[PDB]
């Protein structure tokens, strides 16, 4: 069984730790910020732009990542250097998660723990769905948009078949975007969609800074119901990297509470609320 | 000499403390937040809406305030109740300051200290003006706007003969507003003015929250050079209440440094900087 | 259904938010500090001294408050201006609460949620009463006093039929005051009552500052068992404004734990404990 | 029943407070730091070196401590001065705890509460043992060492029949030390033992400072699996003074979670984790 | 020259560090809390009650302390064990300081630095005296009392020939106490003295907690001008242990500013101000 | 003159800001963390591994960096895309600095300010050198080592002609390394050198965490005088990237104070001190 692991992809790293493999992690990419301790480990750079020399320097027994791990030539030279490179799935669905956990469990030597993790996860999701069903008795599902930002610019809208879409659906909202994947869209169209709430995952900014930057670069969003009712929600971007992660259930609880404010929220930083208005 | 003082108007209160009369203050209005300890004294409400019963309860020997202290009927019933009511000047000029200090010094019994205060103040201002003169050798004075907000709404623009205008001029900027006093102006006109920087004094919000609210309610400001270059500066609103206060010199140093970024700033929380852009 | 709400009275505002009406609140009075976000909304001043021009500026569809909302002439001119003014009950009893929730639920469009709120509240109270019954098996109910202070002065003692009395009773204590309402009482009498504990709700001070101010202005309290055993408890004053609020249950848990120290406390900032003694 | 208590021995003090006797404590030794408020009470010095004049000055009705309370001559002169000196047991076992609680309950007048405390404690321990049994199905008990340090020096290893040994066993680990009591051992032997994890209870240092000091003065520990896998755990030293204390159950939950990382931890500052590695 | 030093007496330790001997300090007594790092060194207990075994364990080349270091028998057994024990002076005067610095400089090997330290110190004091002279032109020296407390109790008043008296005089105040040394005095007499300000050095409490405890145990102080004008100043107690220390000059600047509020304070945590009143 | 700048190399970015060009910076590499606001700008990745698509997305008018900016192919494709790529000097000497400032000043349009910056810098250095000369009268220059770490591993020692060497020399120390550039060296040799102090610049760790990691991976350093006397100094790594930066003067003041502890330090987070010992 591999003893020295290097992990690329936030959620993958969280899973390794969750399954008890923290002491086996010798290096991680920049999107791996949870738990907090992972930030103090050697860095191999961004997952989409791995540093070959960086991973080799750690004498890794295994390198794990998803489809979004690369570039391809660097991964190839790594394999040629004797490094065991595994590719898990970043797809936004339980089938993928259950498959990733199966593998991680095996390479870690804790197949039972991996099964228990899958079980607790689905249980959390079943509970989240039941809470939503009850909440929709007094309020219909709101139309929402999830956008990925870079200091408020270069907006990418989460369309169908993305982690962002999965998160919006699982939290009880209706994704207003009908396209596939993450794609840029004119603010004009976005404003026309008039979302009840907008979820912002910014790579560089957080809280009010993220909100302010968003409005600076996309003034058209100010006339949306989302901006008017103080519903520009800031989400922890790492929640969307490397496939479905262990913190999503807590994330869904916070989002669904914001989506159905007239319902007693579920029990249990990853979601900043808006305190400003427009009228 | 009066022993129990109640003060209405932020800057007036700061002066009493500055001259050593802190132990004589038994109550203050809500705009008196400096020094921090003044927030722990009994409150008589907002200066423009004093609570008669509130001041009487403190058995004050003297009540001080400016023209903006009121309403008139309440001040009258107070005088009729035997309370000594003094009215100082809130006018934005050294002549007024020097006159206010003269009186405060006398009622406090420290005429010499009051003179020294006037002297240090003007010295600070002379130094600020010389720094600006040198700074304008490599950069011309920027056109700027100062706005008073309420959670980003109900914008009042500081025109000529206001504390806001005095502050912009003393900090080396050109007030773009040509009207008199504080008046509401359409965002359309404001955006047309295209300020290099915008100074925001919000009664309820601070930092990025203030910026975000401002943009939400006034989307048109996003296309100004101010928003584009990350120059929506947030100023401590108390710096503009009750006439010229003792903290303005430090305030001018921060503003002038932001107005002439290519000059080594002057020596020495009251000014939050912008970190977002638009491009 | 009203879309823009202005609320006067801490507890009322908390309820609107609790029922999911936060995005409909456009302004609140100074006693509305919970949740924290409410402090960033436009302010209409103190509930007992509303600013007419202040509420009108917000174009409110409805203004809610209790009997303690005023003054009367200002509320009248508001009604004459077309503003819908509703008056709920501030009375210290479940009948009033259940009636306030009924109305809020209707004007908010969530009658079921309001019913669920009433249900959870009474359940919390039933649980608090059972815990007390069990706790009184090893210790008798302590005689206590609840005082409202202003920077430690102008003390008002909570007598019968006040929110303070309701809170003392519901927390398992015996209110030593036999008068009706909130009334000033000489420290001499208060010290004679010799409370086992004293609860202080100060408008301006908190923690040790509140304790120190209390003792400075009322030296006679130092010889009470309360002062001797380090039981000058500081309570969040907003818990007593605008009728019975949603945070009282958590407040009762903290108080009852302090009142019966030999009992395992109930599950779950609003109550500062004393660490000083006298002997 | 005694009204003024002076307590020597961290855990004893915690118990007095836990049973509701906080207002009866007029003084404590330096190892009594929990709850936090106990640090603000008069100090009688270190438990092993009590200040006679220090306790007498407090006019105590009773002085409680364990075998480790002294020196003997000082305790004697105290008894001769009329002070009631009680000696409880510091022995690392439930029989001793149950006997200490029995006495404290009686002198405090809350025999029932003391019984309930014993009951909750054993219940917590039964639950901890069951969790461990389940955790050992996928992982065998790890060999561990517990050391008491002084700014990383003067290391004492917890052998058999010590609170440290009790804590390691109850948390699911195997104490690698075979000696009796706390004894100094050469780092050479300690490194040879090659612990999977090392628990450090430092009197002066905490967190990374404690780790760094430990390695500075005992370089040989760097080659242990504990140092390599980032498992130099820092434990709150007060958890080991004055017999079995009320916080141990929470302490065991944290330790056992660190000892069996592949198990979902138990529900609920006293244990700092290691983030550094060696490879 | 000695390489391993153990120091008893706050101010002595500060001097060793100030002269550059920090790396030579291997242990200190509990009153040595400055700089902050000294708290992380091995502890030898309280200066007046040194732990023989504690110092020996550190293999010290030298042990330094003042007259207040003891007890005598422990110091004797230490000398008999080969430990070099030096006794400096704790007397409240420059002659003593200059003599202590002379010795420390020699044993540390930096005679010139010690001379420079004496020079800077006296210069600081000359500047403090000149500032006071100018301040007394508009205000006469206030009568003040300095008290040493233990969680607000066991009050010792600083009389003539004490560090407390030296500090009051050097800060521009008149010590109202006419006795010699530190002695207990009835609150009745203390209140009669009616100090303009009271300086409290509490061993266990700080800030408002110290104030509250003081008033609880000495209610009579509430009617003093000091309590009425919010002038119960809390001083860092370590400033008074082990003779004249390097932080006194900064301490004098803060005190003199509080004593002459109508004077612009001198340039540059050791003095907490009072925010409560009585009227 | 270029309006949109992207900067790679910490010190270069600091200079642009220092000269007043902050509003012209639209993106920076990961080593640009000062001022703090630069962390909120879009990221182009690590300087040695720039993201082509990342810079192009910002529509930059100019890209600045040093020799260490790359890789080469990416810079080439950038030039081919019309991006103006400038290469400044990272060499550790004033000639290089003065040349970089000359260029930055010109492209920014503030040649005079750039000259003033060069002037203030050299003045700071002249003052630092004079302070050292005086300090060496009572103490000889200490032999020191500066190491660059990665979570305490992969140690690179700063030899001749490196920013690390420049910093050690300018701070009054003697670099014990005789090799050229940054090179790995066995801990055996490093320990043999027996440095009086060791300066650690860790890419991932800070403070005690950095110290602990260093000792874990390099146990041999524990027997050095540096470890024994608590002189493992942690330096802000960004101070060594992108050539000589504006914060070095403050950095030199802190280091030289640590190198000559018996000298009164110079006036004015970038240097963490060691509090642990070995003996
Ligand atoms: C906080 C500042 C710094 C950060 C964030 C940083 C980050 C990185 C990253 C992400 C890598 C790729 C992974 C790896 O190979 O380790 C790297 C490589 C490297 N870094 Fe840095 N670095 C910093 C400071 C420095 C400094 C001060 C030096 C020392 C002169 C340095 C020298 C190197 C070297 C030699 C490499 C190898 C690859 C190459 O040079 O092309 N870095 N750094
Ligand atoms: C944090 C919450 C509170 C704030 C911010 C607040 C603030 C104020 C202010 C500004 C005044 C006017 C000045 C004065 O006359 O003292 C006032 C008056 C008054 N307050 Fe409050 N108050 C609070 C809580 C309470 C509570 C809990 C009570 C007790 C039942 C109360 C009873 C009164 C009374 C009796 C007056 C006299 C005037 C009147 O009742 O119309 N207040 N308050
Ligand atoms: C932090 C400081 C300040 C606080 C706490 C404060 C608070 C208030 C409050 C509570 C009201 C009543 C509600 C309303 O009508 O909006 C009010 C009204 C008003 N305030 Fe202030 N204010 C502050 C600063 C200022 C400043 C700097 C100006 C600008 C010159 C200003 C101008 C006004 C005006 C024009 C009104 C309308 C009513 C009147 O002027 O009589 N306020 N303020
Ligand atoms: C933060 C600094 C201080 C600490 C930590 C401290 C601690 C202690 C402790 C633990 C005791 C033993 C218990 C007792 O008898 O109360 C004690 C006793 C005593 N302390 Fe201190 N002390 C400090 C400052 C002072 C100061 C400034 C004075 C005043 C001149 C002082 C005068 C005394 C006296 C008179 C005793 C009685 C026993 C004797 O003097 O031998 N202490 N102290
Ligand atoms: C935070 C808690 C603790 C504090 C504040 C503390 C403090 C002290 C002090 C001040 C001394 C005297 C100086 C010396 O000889 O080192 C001492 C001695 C000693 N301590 Fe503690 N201690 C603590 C925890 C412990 C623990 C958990 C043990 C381990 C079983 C322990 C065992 C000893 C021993 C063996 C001595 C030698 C003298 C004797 O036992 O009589 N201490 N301690
Ligand atoms: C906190 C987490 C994240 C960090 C630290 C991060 C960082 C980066 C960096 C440094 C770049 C290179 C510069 C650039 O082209 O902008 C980049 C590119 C990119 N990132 Fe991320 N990223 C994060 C999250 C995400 C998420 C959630 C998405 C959305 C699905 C995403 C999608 C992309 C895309 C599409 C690119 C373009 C290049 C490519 O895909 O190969 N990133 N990111």
């Amino acid at each position: 069984l591999p003893q020295r692991w290097v992990s690329a992809g936030g959620s993958l790293s969280e899973w390794v730790v969750a399954l008890g493999g923290e002491s086996k992690l010798v290096g991680v990419d920049t999107t791996s910020q949870h738990p907090q301790a992972l930030k103090q480990l050697p860095s191999v750079g961004y997952q989409r732009q791995l540093a070959a020399e960086g991973v080799l320097a750690l004498r890794p027994d295994i390198l794990i990542g998803t489809e979004e791990m690369g570039p391809p030539p660097v991964l190839k030279q790594l394999e040629g250097a004797g490094v065991r490179v595994e590719t898990l799935s970043a797809k936004p669905d339980l089938e993928a998660l259950e498959s990733n956990l199966k593998k991680l469990g095996d390479w870690l030597g804790v197949p039972q723990r991996a099964e228990a993790a899958e079980l607790d996860y689905r249980q959390r999701l079943r509970r989240q769905a039941d809470w939503i069903a009850a909440a929709q008795k007094s309020q219909p599902a709101p139309g929402v948009l999830l956008v990925i930002g870079n200091a408020g610019g270069q907006l990418l809208v989460a369309g169908r078949n993305t982690g962002g879409d999965w998160v919006l659906n699982r939290a009880g909202a209706r994704n207003l975007a009908t396209h596939e994947g993450y794609k840029p869209i004119s603010v004009e169209a976005l404003a026309a969609l008039d979302p009840v709430a907008v979820v912002i995952a910014d790579r560089s900014l957080e809280g009010d800074a993220a909100r302010a930057a968003l409005l600076k670069q996309n003034p058209g969003l100010a006339p949306t119901r989302a901006a008017r009712d103080g519903r520009l929600l800031v989400l922890d971007p790492t929640l969307l990297v490397g496939g479905l992660g262990p913190r999503l259930p807590d994330g869904l609880a916070a989002l669904s509470a914001a989506f159905y404010p007239s319902a007693k929220p579920l029990s249990t930083p990853l979601l900043g609320d808006d305190s400003t208005r427009t009228g």
